[PDB]
């Protein structure tokens, strides 16, 4: 759920997750996808494409178990949908962290209605 | 559009509008309505009910004319829908300013999927 996703983001990046990523660019946080603005935004595009397969569960609301072990996100076993979900969230948290060096605060609260349409996943 | 709405909020409150109100509580900013958390949130509930009464124009995307005159938001004539839209936005900007005294940062990045359902407008 958003709770685990947020915690992962914090653990990896060290940043307040909703502040930095709850509304970033055309793809991070709320709403759907859009033409990406930059690498941070692309992480979120990938993230939301990863979610598409998860028709058996709810990426926003469904809780799942993971642990932080040796500064690594380790998804707990669960049902396949929640496990895959956890792995989508792990991957975006790592990607956002990896791309902190080009994070641009001008995109932090991007006006998403004006984004151009995303390519299909 | 979101441009005029944010400019009004800034002019009234003196605060970065998307930072303080782009995702506040269950009603401010993205997505629809929800059970309000406090008076600031209720301003946005009213705002979104106001938008439902509009007749063809788009509150997110449609531009309109207004001026800041003697520290008052003055809606231009525009056309009927845009004029009404402008008045919805003026009302919420004023309301958010009026309720700065109980603004609670804990609601700034509220996780909206977990909000309880709003009453009908």
């Amino acid at each position: 759920s958003l709770f685990e996703l947020g915690k992962m983001i914090l653990q990896e990046t060290g940043k307040n997750p909703a502040k930095s990523y709850g509304a970033y660019g055309c793809n991070c946080g709320v709403l759907g996808r859009g033409q990406p603005k930059d690498a941070t935004d692309r992480c979120c595009y990938v993230h939301k494409c990863c979610y598409k397969k998860l028709t058996g569960c709810d990426p926003k609301k469904d809780r799942y178990s993971y642990s932080w072990k040796d500064k690594t996100i380790v998804c707990g076993e669960n049902n396949p949908c929640l496990k895959e979900l956890c792995e989508c969230d792990k991957a975006v948290a790592i990607c956002l962290r990896e791309n902190l060096g080009t994070y641009n605060k001008k995109y932090r609260y991007h006006l998403k209605p004006f984004c151009k349409k995303a390519d299909p996943c």
